[PDB]
């Protein structure tokens, strides 16, 4: 027995702006993952814009990879690294191994593999 469905769910990113691990409100869509800003740790100064879709990873240029001993504070790490030309890495993080194996392999579903003929 098998059932697709959309992988909807949070997930944590690094943000060097405060050098910490929050949480998002991330959606993958088609073939694409949609990150939103902090539902909770919202580190507005003047109560910007915010919107729902702060970022999205095509995932039709980039490169998965399993960093071990995680990274900052963490065990368990995977970063992204861009093919369009010198984009920036992203790094991301979760707090099991289940979410991480679900969450990870999903985003390598799109870009580790890649079925185009």
């Amino acid at each position: 027995k098998k059932d697709e469905h959309k992988q909807q769910g949070e997930l944590y990113m690094w943000d060097s702006i405060d050098q910490k691990w929050t949480r998002h409100y991330c959606a993958i869509a088609d073939a694409k993952l949609s990150f939103s800003d902090d539902i909770e740790q919202t580190m507005e100064e003047d109560n910007p814009l915010g919107s729902l879709c702060r970022g999205i990873l095509d995932l039709n240029t980039y490169n998965v990879v399993k960093a071990p001993q995680g990274k900052n504070q963490k065990s368990f790490v995977f970063i992204l690294e861009p093919k369009q030309q010198g984009d920036p890495p992203v790094e991301f993080a979760t707090d099991r191994v289940e979410e991480l194996f679900e969450w990870f392999q999903s985003i390598r579903e799109i870009t580790w593999k890649i079925d185009t003929k």
